[PDB]
């Protein structure tokens, strides 16, 4: 039996959209100090490597230090700022409850926790939360939602999902002050938070839409090229055009594996 469903033992969700409210009950002490040291481990490696606007998320939103937050009193803060709530969810849920969750301004969050010794709900929440503070981000997100639809018309999820993992899960920003994080797998990571910018192992190139739709990665360790950014806008503006003909021309093409350079990156 996998973690998600020894954590669910004798819980439930919505039948239609497999949401529960967050079961409060259910944290022990131990989750709390998890939390706790998560956090705290996070909060004193991130300063001069995640973007600003994830540490000042983590403040506006008032994301508990100490304690697994409490979604609804994060949701009142979060729904006046840009308009969008947390919704717990037992862990990995359907692609298509998924999109249209993020389609609909509701950040689906796993409302569990690893052991001391999958997304949980640190990873979600610490990670991905913080940054829905930024409206052009926020809209991103949504617009990504709304994008699932068409993909899924096309059976193209997976190069959308690329598209997301390459942005929202690992992307890196370019700053006047350097490169920075705003990949939400990363800033829930202590070690490769310090890989993805330290390392001269792997690839950092400049996003390209295409490029990153044709993009396999990894998903039991590091990745192996990360795609930088200029600013939110820059990525908003990218993934604003009809990608209908994107996916049809990488219908029969073959995909860059996890570490390949293609031809034509902006190599860093
Ligand atoms: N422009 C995309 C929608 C989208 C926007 C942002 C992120 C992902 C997808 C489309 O035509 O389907
Ligand atoms: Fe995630």
């Amino acid at each position: 039996p996998d973690i998600t469903t020894r954590k669910n033992v004798g819980l439930s969700h919505d039948a239609n959209d497999f949401t529960l409210p967050q079961p409060l009950d259910r944290y022990s002490a131990e989750d709390h100090a998890t939390w706790a040291t998560l956090y705290q481990r996070q909060c004193k490696l991130l300063p001069g490597r995640a973007c600003d606007e994830f540490l000042e998320g983590l403040e506006r939103l008032e994301v508990d230090a100490d304690r697994v937050p409490d979604f609804n009193k994060l949701n009142e803060k979060l729904m006046a700022a840009t308009g969008w709530k947390i919704v717990a969810v037992p862990g990995l849920i359907p692609d298509d409850v998924f999109f249209e969750h993020l389609a609909n301004r509701r950040f689906p969050v796993t409302w569990w926790l690893r052991e001391p010794h999958e997304p949980d709900v640190f990873h979600d929440l610490f990670g991905h939360v913080p940054l829905l503070i930024n409206p052009v981000f926020a809209d991103y997100l949504e617009a990504y939602g709304k994008g699932g639809v068409k993909a899924k018309a096309l059976g193209a999820l997976p190069m959308l999902a690329r598209l997301y993992w390459y942005t929202v899960e690992f992307g890196l920003i370019n700053t006047p002050a350097g490169m920075r994080i705003y990949g939400a797998g990363i800033l829930s990571s202590k070690s490769e938070s310090i890989y993805c910018l330290d390392s001269a192992s792997p690839n950092r190139v400049g996003f390209d839409l295409m490029r990153i739709m044709n993009t396999r990665y990894r998903i039991d360790t590091f990745q192996k090229t990360y795609f930088v950014i200029d600013s939110f806008k820059q990525l908003f503006d990218a993934t604003a055009p009809d990608f209908a003909p994107l996916y049809l021309q990488l219908a029969d093409a073959q995909p860059w594996g996890a570490g390949d350079i293609a031809p034509d990156d902006l190599v860093l």
